[PDB]
């Protein structure tokens, strides 16, 4: 029974707090959350989802407002049943935090090839778009799974 899910990037404010939201208006019975492998070297605890990330989910019918963004800690993957990365190589990256996670560690986009979910930071509004939609076309999948 997977009913904590966490949502893993880098940052913490553009794809893990999109794919978060998305997952959990598709699973309202669960309890989704997300975090960041360098949300603190990065200055970006705290801070809220990008503005175009927040947009767009906005446009796709999705709250992305009232995110904070946080670290991914060893204490915090103890917490959750799932946790699903927006990339591949954010396994290694995940694994130097906790270790112990590694078992319930996936790709978000497993079920849609195993789709790394690219970054669309410092880009326009289309970049975001794309990754929104690799992102709900990934989430679909999961929930049907979960
Ligand atoms: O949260 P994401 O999607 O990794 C965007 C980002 C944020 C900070 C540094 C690099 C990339």
């Amino acid at each position: 029974g997977f009913n904590k899910i966490l949502v893993v990037c880098v940052g913490n404010i553009c794809r893990s707090p999109t794919g978060e939201r998305v997952l959990q208006k598709l699973l309202p019975n669960k309890t989704v959350a997300s975090a960041g492998i360098a949300a603190e070297k990065s200055r970006l605890i705290g801070k809220p989802a990008d503005a175009m990330a927040i947009e767009v989910a906005k446009e796709n019918c999705v709250d992305v407002e009232n995110h904070q963004s946080q670290q991914l800690t060893s204490a915090l993957c103890s917490q959750y049943d799932l946790i699903l990365v927006m990339e591949k190589g954010h396994m290694e990256a995940l694994t130097q935090i906790a270790p112990e996670a590694r078992g319930k560690t996936m790709l978000f986009g497993q079920w849609i090839g195993q789709k790394d979910i690219p970054d669309p930071y410092r880009q326009s509004k289309e970049a975001f778009v794309h990754a929104y939609q690799l992102i709900d076309e990934a989430a679909q999948a999961w929930a049907k799974k979960l």
